[PDB]
């Protein structure tokens, strides 16, 4: 009779893109050094679907070079190890990602020059990726995020502009709409959904990286800020954990960013939880 439940950030960028998977335990403040990625990503985004980890797309600056990632990979808590996937069609280099009832959902992304709208969707039972209805603007940097099953997509970069306008997915349909815009343009944003709003904190919005953090309520079809994060981030990894969100590491346009914090709805104060065991930018994170 043990516990607990964890905050697993994969890959990202130091120096070069990177193949660690560490997982922070909240209720002790510790970390543990897991097994390495098959390849290291940075850009990449994580989710989890039915106990398991998955780490989709990103791309790898390293000493050989920058390859993009088509790649989907399958991490067992259990076992300590990875498992490759069915590859996406294209690859998709600061892609975001959604779950939607065990589907795992990929929008935007890049490969080279190419910015894409095509999102896809995979199926983990028959381990087989599907394309749906591209979005509505060509997006890298997006955050993405799920509420009452619907995809959100929100912020990024277009190939010219930085966005501040946020589209959705309507599965039923297989049709993207455009929702209210943000207040502030926002590529490379933390994105993720809690106590039915959907927050976007952070990221880069063509001048500078951001400290600001705004929520949109589906009831209202509005955004309002509320508490900003201490320090400024771009590209950070973003999650909720008990009623509580999250945000690991970013670049703030000196340092890479070993902060990690934790946004409580019911006070709107952000508070400083811990560090990374080192400084990092465009990890995959997820909780399970
Ligand atoms: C081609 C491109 C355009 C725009 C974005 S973007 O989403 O609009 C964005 C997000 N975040 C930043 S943080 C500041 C910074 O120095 N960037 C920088 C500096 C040197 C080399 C590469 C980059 C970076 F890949 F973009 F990071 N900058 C961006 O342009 C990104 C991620 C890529
Ligand atoms: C939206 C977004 C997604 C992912 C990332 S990211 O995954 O963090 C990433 C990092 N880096 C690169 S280019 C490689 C490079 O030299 N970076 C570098 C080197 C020195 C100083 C500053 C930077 C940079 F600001 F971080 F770019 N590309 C990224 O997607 C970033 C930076 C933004």
């Amino acid at each position: 009779p043990k516990v607990g439940r964890l905050i697993y950030t994969a890959g990202g960028y130091f120096r070069q893109s990177l193949s660690y998977l560490e997982a922070y335990n909240p209720s002790d403040g510790t970390w543990l050094r897991l097994a390495d990625l098959q390849v290291p990503r940075s850009g990449l985004a994580g989710c989890v679907v039915g106990g398991l980890l998955y780490a989709v797309g990103g791309r790898n600056n390293s000493p050989d070079g920058n390859t993009d990632s088509s790649a989907l990979d399958c991490y067992n808590p259990m076992t300590n190890q990875w498992s490759p996937c069915a590859p996406m069609s294209v690859p998709r280099n600061r892609i975001g990602v959604g779950v939607i009832d065990g589907h795992i959902y990929a929008v935007g992304g890049s490969h080279g020059c190419i910015h894409h709208n095509s999102v896809e969707r995979y199926e983990p039972e028959r381990d087989e990726w599907h394309l749906v209805a591209p979005m509505l603007t060509r997006r890298i940097g997006v955050g993405v995020a799920v509420l009452n099953r619907l995809l959100y997509a929100v912020g990024g970069f277009d190939g010219t502009n930085r966005l501040n306008s946020a589209e959705c997915y309507y599965p039923e349909r297989n049709e993207w709409r455009m929702i209210t815009a943000m207040n502030t343009i926002r590529s490379g944003a933390g994105v993720c959904v809690l106590h039915n709003c959907i927050y976007a904190a952070g990221g880069y919005d063509g001048q500078d990286q951001l400290n600001s953090v705004e929520r949109y309520d589906v009831e209202t079809e509005t955004w309002t800020f509320v508490a900003p994060m201490k320090h400024r981030r771009s590209a950070l990894g973003i999650t909720v954990h008990q009623g509580r969100i999250y945000v690991l590491g970013g670049y703030d346009g000196h340092t890479f960013l070993d902060s990690v914090e934790c946004y409580d709805p019911d006070t709107d104060t952000w508070s400083e939880v811990t560090r990374m065991t080192s400084g990092r930018s465009g990890v995959g994170v997820a909780v399970t």
